[PDB]
């Protein structure tokens, strides 16, 4: 079992950094591989690896793997199906930051398990995957790429329209919203109605959707996550 | 089984009547029960009733009944639970209305059932229920009341606080958005991303949540509740 994440492009390492450094510090008991795509440079992976060492030790590998892209890079997140090197795969998009520990979703015996979107909400999104790696199942979803469309542009419109009955899914499957919790809706919601997102309770996994990423540009979620970042970067530098 | 909506102010009274014309259209194969709270004046419940008597026949029966407020009027609708000469009772606001046959929703074999809500995903909203009255099931509501605060101030908060595992229940008991379709989601996605309104797919139940309500004020989905309404009058007065 391995928790996954990945980087398509340079300007999301900090995405990665912050990202890795808060699995850190939420003590998961699980290794993590980090997918790196043709299009980010060699110097930003070597640097990646750099800014990891300080948390290698010998109860916790970080390790990388480069794969290729998977064009329409949008779908480069397909590959995680696989992996099956490993009998189970929790992956986070590098937009997000774990607050607490995670380590229960890898005792979910389901082969894919997602949380919810917020539009609509019997829909689920693509940022937050626990699944079982199927190589056969990876070439269906490479086929089935060429001919479905997305109502979203993008992964999660794809991965919804692959599996358009995970809504009737077992519980298994079907992830709380604390565990992919979306700034969106908090966004959205926090002017006027805060307690719609004090309701989400507990909430383990904050996800950075929609633009700027935080690295791209100050909201109380965006401090949050420059609170995370820059304790990274002293803990790399100076721990 | 019988479909219920629920008036407590004169004022809704034009979304009652939308919603049973829209329910006439849809030729619902259910006999449909409008409570009345203390708080509606008579001459609006004769009115009402007028205006319902054009779609009486002897194949589809509406009938009217006196129902006390709960205060906490909030919690008037809690009064479904105890309808408990029916087995089965499809909910339906008063400011939502039927675009196709919902026949099928008393085929769920369940006690509860609701759709989710937005904010957050993983909650219902109650403004379309399918129950199962249960006398001792609402005399606990009526006491739990006193005990249990809501996340949104109102019955929706209530009964998520009541049913807090909603979201780990059967397919049975969660009702796909397209049964409680709300404008809410409408309104925050249709000058950006219109796809994700337009994946609700079918669209049974438009729900025109939050304020103003329509009759109190000219977007697409109210000129779509002035339609229904409109020929409503047509149907009632003139045909
Ligand atoms: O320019 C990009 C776009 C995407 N990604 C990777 O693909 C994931 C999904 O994209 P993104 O999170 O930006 O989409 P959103 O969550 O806003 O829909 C990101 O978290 C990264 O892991 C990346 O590395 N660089
Ligand atoms: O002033 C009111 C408020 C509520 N209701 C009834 O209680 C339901 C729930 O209230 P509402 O739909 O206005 O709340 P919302 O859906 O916006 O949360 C309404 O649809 C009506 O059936 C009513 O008749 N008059
Ligand atoms: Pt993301
Ligand atoms: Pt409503």
């Amino acid at each position: 079992a391995a928790y996954a994440t990945l980087i398509t492009s340079d300007a999301y390492v900090m995405g990665v950094e912050a990202l890795v450094y808060s699995l850190f510090k939420a003590r998961v008991a699980f290794p993590l591989v980090v997918l790196h795509s043709s299009q980010v440079t060699q110097p930003t992976v070597a640097k990646l690896t750099r800014f990891c060492a300080p948390f290698q030790s010998s109860t916790w590998r970080i390790s990388f793997r480069s794969v290729p892209d998977i064009g329409i890079s949008g779908y480069t997140k397909l590959h995680i199906f696989a992996m099956d090197d490993f009998e189970q795969i929790v992956y986070i998009d590098a937009d997000a930051i774990v607050l607490q520990n995670v380590d229960e979703l890898f005792d979910r015996s389901t082969s894919f398990a997602a949380a919810p979107d917020v539009f609509p909400p019997d829909r689920f999104n693509a940022g937050v995957l626990v699944i079982r790696p199927n190589k056969q199942l990876f070439a269906d979803l490479l086929a089935k790429a060429k001919e479905l469309k997305s109502y979203d542009g993008g992964d999660t419109g794809f991965l919804n329209a692959f599996f358009p009955k995970w809504f009737e899914s077992d519980a298994a499957s079907r992830l709380p919203f604390g565990y992919n919790a979306q700034r969106t809706m908090y966004w959205l919601v926090n002017g006027k109605n805060p307690g719609y997102w004090n309701a989400v309770q507990p909430l383990k996994i904050l996800h950075y959707s929609s633009n700027p990423k935080p690295w791209e540009d100050k909201g109380d979620l965006e401090i949050l996550w420059w609170q995370m970042y820059t304790e990274s970067r002293c803990m790399s530098f100076l721990g």
